[PDB]
């Protein structure tokens, strides 16, 4: 599967019928229809920089993975009653610098999107197992607005020089992803899914109200990564964002 048109979002259902599921992500957040839940608690992230482990080119994107054998780095609060263990952060972007986020707000597509994913360590034993359960995953989505360069992205950008092609991995340590999050962590939340195959509807989304910046040349760097394996002709990672899916009667709750 991919993002091109032969194997892209509009073709995924042919292989993953859940693509047409009732809790698909991303979604358009219509700020006027959001429900303020007074039961929501502020989200509390507590990550240990020593759990940062590797950066890897997965072809369609790059992942920054973390050690997930303990509760050193967790997400708590929000709509949760238990702790979610951090396992990874990655991004989404588009072919253009101004339209590449997954989630949209009031129909407005942002330049890129940051996803911080965690799995339900309390109810399940492994990411593998939790990945398909309704309460399995918790993902923080942060909208990125093209503008001023974001200096907090530099270690990630620098690391990309070592994983130019698919399957390349490089150690990526001592990084606390909470440094990528906005100032305020007011959020929107809804039950949804993974935004690409397997498309499991196992995610509890936390979309930060506040966006963060990125510059044009910072995004050009992501698109400079290669989807091919070393040695083959160059095939740029031009985009990896999935179009918004019907809400299908879900409610987006707000922290405020
Ligand atoms: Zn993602």
């Amino acid at each position: 599967w991919g993002y091109d048109d032969k194997n892209g979002p509009e073709q995924w259902s042919k292989l993953y019928p859940i693509a047409n599921g009732n809790n698909q992500s991303p979604v358009d957040i219509k700020t006027s229809e959001t429900k303020h839940d007074t039961s929501l608690k502020p989200i509390s992230v507590s990550y240990n920089p020593a759990t940062a482990k590797e950066i890897i080119n997965v072809g369609h994107s790059f992942h920054v993975n973390f050690e997930d054998n303990q509760d050193r780095s967790v997400l708590k609060g929000g709509p949760f009653s238990d702790s979610y263990r951090l396992f990874q952060f990655h991004f989404h972007w588009g072919s253009t610098n101004e339209h590449g986020s997954e989630h949209t707000v009031d129909g407005v597509k942002y330049s890129a999107e940051l996803h911080v994913a965690h799995w339900n360590s309390a109810k399940y034993s492994s990411l593998a197992e939790a990945a398909s359960k309704a309460d399995g995953l918790a993902v923080i989505g942060v909208l990125m607005k093209v503008g001023e360069a974001n200096p907090k992205l530099q270690k990630v950008l620098d690391a990309l020089q070592a994983i130019k092609t698919k399957g390349k991995r490089a150690p990526f340590t001592n990084f606390d992803p909470s440094t990528l999050l906005p100032s305020s962590l007011d959020f929107w939340t809804y039950p949804g899914s993974l935004t690409h195959p397997p498309l499991y509807e196992s995610v509890t989304w936390i979309i930060c109200k506040e966006s963060i910046s990125v510059s044009s040349e910072q995004l050009a760097q992501f698109r400079s990564l290669l989807s091919n394996v070393e040695g083959d002709n160059a095939v740029p990672m031009q985009h990896n964002n999935r179009p918004t899916q019907p809400l299908k009667g879900r409610t987006v709750r707000a922290s405020f």
